[PDB]
């Protein structure tokens, strides 16, 4: 449960089946590491983070409880210090690959 955590087998699968399903099996991949690229609109944002050697894009959506634990917590993450976060994988362009950030589990210092 790291950045764009796990799930390879996944990808093999996600790439070709139904939602319902995708869900049943669903992965809540993450974002660990650190960044700052948001597209705010007050609350629920779309974000982009970095990890060891590259980035992933997510969806920080607090559709129901329009928090700060969110993109703001994110606003707070830095350098050495690291994230452990999660979002499900969902239909961005083809039906796979982006994270739908819902739980942000921040760190300790590295």
């Amino acid at each position: 449960f790291r950045r764009d955590h796990t799930s390879d087998q996944l990808h093999a699968e996600f790439d070709g089946k139904e939602n319902e399903e995708l869900e049943a099996l669903n992965i809540e991949v993450a974002v660990a590491g650190r960044m700052m690229t948001r597209r705010i609109m007050g609350k629920a944002s779309f974000v982009t983070l970095q990890d060891v050697g590259g980035r992933i894009q997510l969806y920080v959506a607090r559709d129901d409880l329009p928090e700060g634990v969110y993109n703001e917590q994110f606003k707070k993450w830095d350098l050495g210090d690291i994230l452990g976060a999660k979002g499900k994988l969902f239909k961005t362009k083809t039906g796979e690959l982006s994270i739908h950030c819902t739980e942000l589990r921040l760190l300790t210092k590295a």
